[PDB]
């Protein structure tokens, strides 16, 4: 209940969801996802995220994150706010309380 994220990419844009703790995964498959995403572009599993009170890391992905335009090294923790991509998935998360901006904007 410390981290909040949003999508701004198909069928979910716009939803924001509550980040569960401990392992949490983003993926198109019920049976092993927490957060069920529908598009198409998304995998079965699509990205694995390691989430508590201090922050939220990088576990495994689909391929690799990007945050603002630049690999994020397994094991990293994420910068609240910042642009996270995982090929179409397109997200950002702030803590419990914040603003998240109407829009992202994506570097290259």
């Amino acid at each position: 209940g410390s981290w909040v994220c949003r999508f701004y990419q198909g069928k979910h844009r716009g939803v924001e969801v509550e980040l569960p703790h401990g392992r949490c995964v983003f993926g198109s498959d019920p049976l092993q996802s927490d957060i069920v995403l529908s598009d198409s572009e998304i995998a079965p599993v699509h990205l694995v995220l390691m989430v508590d009170e201090e922050g939220i890391r990088l576990t495994d992905s689909a391929e690799p994150l990007l945050q603002e335009g630049l690999p994020v090294p397994l094991g990293t923790l994420l910068r609240a706010g910042s642009c996270l991509e995982v090929g179409f998935l397109l997200w950002t998360f702030v803590a419990v309380g914040q603003p998240l901006p109407e829009t992202l904007q994506v570097p290259t």
